[PDB]
C-alpha cells in the first residue's frame, strides 16, 4: 500500500473535482470513519445491557430504552456514512464504466454527474442532521430520564449510560459533518464559478 | 369447675327453655367452637402467606387473594358464632337484670322474649348461610383459580392453601350449622304447640 494509491482509491478516477473534495473531504470521511470505528463498540458497546430503572416492573427497561432510543447514535452515523459515501461509489462505478466501453471500442456528462452527486451527498448531509435534531435534541446527553411508557406504571427513572463520552463523540461527528457540509457547499460554488 | 355450673351458665337462668335448646344446642356450641379453635390458627394460619401466583408482577398475589377471598371461612364463622350467640347473652343480661331488680324491691315477658331470641338466632344462623353461598359457591375449594385483575396482565394462574382440609372443616361447619338451624326450628315449633 502507497500513498498514490491510496489517494487515487480516494479521489476515484474523476477528474473533475478539485482539491476540496480531493484533498480534504477524504481526510474528513477517514477521519469520521476512524471515530466512528473507535467509539460504536466500546462506548455505545452496553448502551442496552446497563440501561436500568428504578421500578419493579418486568420489560420496563426495554421500553424505556426504546423511547428514549429509537436508533441509537452509532447506528444513524453508520447509515449517514453509508448514504454520504453511496454517490461517490456511483460516480467512481461509472467512470470505470466509461472507460471500461470506451476501452473495448463525454466530458460534460461526467461533469453533470458529479455536481449532481455532490448535491445529492449535501442533501443526505443536511437530511441526517436533520433527523439527528429531530430525534436528539440538544448535543448533550443527560443521566436521567422520566419514562411513562406502557407497561411502566405512573413515571420511573431510568439512568443513560456513559452521558458525558456519548456527548464528547457526538460533538466530533456533528462538527465533522457541518464541516463535509461546508466542503461540499464550496465545492458546489467554485465548479459553478469557474464553469461561467 | 363442676357439671352442674357449666350446664347452669351455658342454660343461662332462663326457665322456658326445654331440653332441645338446653342439652342438644350448648352441645353443638361447644362442639363448633372447639372445632374453630383447632382449625383457625392451623389450617387457614398461612392462607395468604403461601397463596402464590404464576407471574412476575408485583402486587398479583395479593389482589389475587382479596378477588378471591373477599373473607376468610375462619372469620366468615367466627362472626357467625358471635351474632349466634348474642342474643343468648342479651336473655341471660335481661334475667339476671329482672332477678336484681325484684330483689332490690313478668313470665309472659320472658317466654317472648325468649320467643325472639331463638327467632333472632335462627335468622343469623340462616344470614349467614345464605352469606357463604353467596361468597362461595360449593362446599369444594379448587388447587388451582384463575385471576384476571389488575395489575395482573392477562390471566395467571394462583395456587391456594390446603384445598381439602379446608373442604374438610367447611363440610364439618355446615353440618353444625344446619344441626343448629333444625334445633332452632324444633324448639320455635315445640314452644308454638306447648303455649297453645
Ligand atoms: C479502519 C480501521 C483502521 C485501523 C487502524 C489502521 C492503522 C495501521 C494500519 C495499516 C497501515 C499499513 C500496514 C502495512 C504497510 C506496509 C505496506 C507495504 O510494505 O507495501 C508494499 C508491499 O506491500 C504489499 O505488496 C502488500 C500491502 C499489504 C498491506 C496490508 C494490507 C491490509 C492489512 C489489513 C490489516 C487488518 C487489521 C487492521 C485492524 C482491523 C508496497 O508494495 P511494493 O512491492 O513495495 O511496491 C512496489 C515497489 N516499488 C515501490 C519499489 C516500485
Ligand atoms: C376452648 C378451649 C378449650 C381447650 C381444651 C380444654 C380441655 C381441658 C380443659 C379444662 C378441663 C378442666 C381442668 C380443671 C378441672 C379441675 C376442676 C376442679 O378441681 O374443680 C374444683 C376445684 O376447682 C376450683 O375451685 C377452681 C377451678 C379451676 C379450673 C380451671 C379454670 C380454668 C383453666 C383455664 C386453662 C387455660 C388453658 C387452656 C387452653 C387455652 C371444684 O371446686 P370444689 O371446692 O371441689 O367444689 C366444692 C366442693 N364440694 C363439691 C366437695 C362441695
Ligand atoms: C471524497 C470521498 C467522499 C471519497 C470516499 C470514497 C469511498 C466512498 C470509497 C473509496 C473506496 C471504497 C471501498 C473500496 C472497496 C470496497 C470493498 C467492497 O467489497 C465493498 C465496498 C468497499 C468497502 C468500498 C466502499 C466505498 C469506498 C470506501
Ligand atoms: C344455648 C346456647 C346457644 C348458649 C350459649 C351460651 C353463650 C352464648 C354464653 C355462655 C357463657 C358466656 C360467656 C361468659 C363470660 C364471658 C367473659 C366476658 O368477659 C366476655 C363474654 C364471655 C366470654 C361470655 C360469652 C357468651 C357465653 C359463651
Amino acid at each position: 500500500m502507497n500513498w498514490t494509491g491510496l489517494y487515487t482509491l480516494l479521489s476515484g478516477v474523476n477528474r473533475h473535482s478539485t482539491a476540496i473534495g480531493r484533498v480534504w473531504l477524504s481526510v474528513i470521511f477517514i477521519f469520521r470513519i476512524m471515530v466512528l470505528v473507535v467509539a460504536a463498540e466500546s462506548v455505545w458497546g452496553d448502551e442496552k445491557s446497563s440501561f436500568i430503572c428504578n421500578t419493579l416492573q418486568p420489560g420496563c427497561n426495554s421500553v424505556c430504552y426504546d423511547q428514549f432510543f429509537p436508533i441509537s447514535h452509532v447506528r444513524l452515523w453508520s447509515l449517514q456514512l453509508i448514504l454520504v459515501s453511496t454517490p461517490a461509489l456511483l460516480v467512481a462505478m461509472h467512470v470505470a464504466h466509461q472507460q471500461h466501453i470506451e476501452k473495448k471500442m463525454i466530458s460534460g456528462t461526467l461533469w453533470w454527474t458529479y455536481v449532481i452527486s455532490v448535491v445529492f451527498r449535501l442533501l443526505f448531509e443536511a437530511v441526517f442532521m436533520y433527523v439527528f435534531y429531530l430525534l436528539y435534541p440538544g448535543y448533550a446527553m443527560v443521566r436521567l430520564v422520566k419514562c411513562d411508557v406502557y407497561p411502566c406504571p405512573n413515571t420511573v427513572d431510568c439512568f443513560v449510560s456513559r452521558p458525558t463520552e456519548k456527548t464528547v463523540f457526538t460533538v466530533f461527528m456533528l462538527a465533522a459533518s457541518g464541516i463535509c457540509i461546508i466542503l461540499n457547499v464550496a465545492e458546489v460554488v467554485y465548479l459553478i464559478i469557474r464553469a461561467c
